[PDB]
């Protein structure tokens, strides 16, 4: 538990961790993580005052939601 310079790094950073697990073989661990990042990400975009700022996250956020779904398939045999 550590807080850094006001940013979404602590959030998006989690994705990189979950993505690494999906590769090794632990997809279930990636799901719980992904679901969390997306949830924490939204809270940020909502706490924004600049449309151009949140507007960007809105796009990228979608990509993360998609990849998180694919993992469910690959992990399914």
């Amino acid at each position: 538990s550590d807080h850094m310079t006001m940013s979404l790094q602590m959030i998006v950073e989690n994705v990189k961790l979950a993505r690494e697990y999906a590769l090794l073989g632990n997809y279930d661990s990636a799901m719980v993580y992904y679901q969390g990042v997306l949830d924490q990400m939204n809270k940020y975009l909502y706490s924004v005052k600049d449309t151009h700022l949140r507007q960007k996250w809105q796009q990228v956020w979608q990509e993360i939601n998609v990849e998180a779904k694919q993992v469910k398939d690959i992990m399914k045999t």
